[PDB]
């Protein structure tokens, strides 16, 4: 019951749950061949899979040399009515240095540990956690994301859920189609 | 590719997708059975069906003698994951005079010919149209709600859009699991 | 129901009732055959007939290498009565490329999609929408259009709806003398 | 991994580190046979152990028909040298209705759900979140907890951290000595 916990072959669709809690944590998701791979960063024996589509960090992702567009769609069964593909130029990854914190439990004194690593600032628009607010607002998106992988093909993506059923923050519950074919 | 197209009986779930875009129409929809009938309320030979679920007027919505409560839910697989019902008291519908709009022709010159009907304010949350905006605003609620049935069962509806393909108002594009259960 | 509705053979004359309600659809006319043809502008297999006299898209129209000279007539009574055809320069149409939209629904893009199309702007001028307004004011010209033809014949065209008896827009109320003669 | 992670037999102490994050769980303890079991109170085919002596949720503490009293020590070395037992009156748990959340996440209600539940108000001083503040404040109280168990031996407890190591909060690290004897 982590990974990709629901699949249907005939709408190429299905759920991915993954426990996405730890600073410390990238998990790789390839929906080419429905696999899930947790890296802890601070363990150098860890590395990155050899073949991966999207990694999610708490509630930052990044893609794996691919490029993101958000559509105005809030579910699959509208996308599946489009005519077209999208006019619009796709987002890549930005290099990051202050983004991706591997380590908050130093965050009350103001003293945050960050990693450098690359970061989708489109994708990642699928949560806004917006700290300036007593007390801080989740806010999700609940569009749908273009997802042109680097072998030409795409995926529609959409964080349907940040939490677990009990309100556990960081257990993302993302649904997509792959390939996605209009 | 009107009414209940798409169905998976094996998560008891599926899309509706209805042309509600004419004001003298109610589109009465039964999950029971998966049919959709269309009642123009300016025929008097055309008369409610004998057995439905909701109905849909343009963006308003009505029950059968059942009763709706909003769920935070923005999607199914955030919703299959809950551990228990809502506590939360449902709402029944409305009696009602000078909200549905059977004609709009004259709103030009701020005449509007309304009809009696009944009018489910928590489901018709589906769509907020504020029209004190230049221009108006659409927002989809994109929530998932709960619809207690007159027989006991409970439906889980979900407006993902309120347009065609090429941005016409008013084809209402509806998911739902019917019979929900936990 | 669509089409040719009303015809009175002795005048040459009618009515010609459309759905234009869908940005993807141009709706061409011919008034020689008394003919409608549908033409969805996103599908490859579907291409415009061999002959045509006028093309309607929402609101928009255009010419088959035809060219229009709006008269200061506005209605056909008093044109049946005409001594002489009516003087001015007859238009053609022009190209365009930000004119003719064919999707409003800002779901793949959040701007409008146009298509580049011939537009003719006097035939056009049946119908003046006002956006500087909110509401924006729909005011039909109820002047009777006179189109000259490839062949050599004319036309007489008068718009006298716009919206069905719901107050839908989009549907359009032609009225029309094929072929024009003094 | 989880559990008592740490123990010293000479000493009749250790270290306890569970996994109390989710708001569903409870977490008995058990010092006599150095057990811990979780018990996820929406599935009621689990239930509490025959026996045990503390119960944490999240940052929340109840006692086995016990009593608890916040003696002045902040370590362990300063009370295994105390020549008495520390003085004071020992407090039983109290019933709460709006203590224990066992549903944060606003979905299926808007509101908080909670549980009926026994509370120990003494041990759960262990940590104090201050809710005035923006961010809110967390103060471990560092004091050594002694809870007198229902058989009358005793355990020494101390919570030194409510984190884990990336700072994901409802990881407790609980300091034991267990039987308590001078
Ligand atoms: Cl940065
Ligand atoms: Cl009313």
């Amino acid at each position: 019951e982590l990974g990709f916990i629901r699949t249907d072959p005939s709408t190429h669709s299905g759920t991915i749950y993954i426990d996405a809690t730890d600073y410390r944590r990238w998990t790789f998701i390839d929906f080419h061949t429905q696999k899930v791979d947790s890296v802890n960063v601070t363990d150098s024996e860890q590395k990155e899979p050899e073949e991966w589509d999207i990694a999610v960090h708490r509630y930052d992702v990044k893609t794996n040399a691919g490029a993101v567009l958000e559509t105005g769609f809030t579910g699959f069964s509208a996308l599946r009515n489009a005519d077209a593909m999208p006019e619009g130029a796709y987002v890549e990854d930005v290099w990051t240095t202050a983004k991706i914190a591997i380590d908050m439990s130093g965050m009350m004194d103001g003293n945050i540990v960050y990693m450098e690593s690359y970061y989708n600032e489109e994708l990642s628009k699928w949560l806004n956690v917006d700290k300036s607010n007593m007390p801080p607002t989740y806010t999700l998106s609940n569009k749908v994301y273009m997802v042109k992988l680097k072998d030409g093909t795409y995926a529609a993506v959409r964080l349907t859920n940040y939490m677990n059923a009990s309100g556990v923050k960081g257990f993302m519950t993302i649904d997509y189609i792959y390939p996605f074919e209009l």
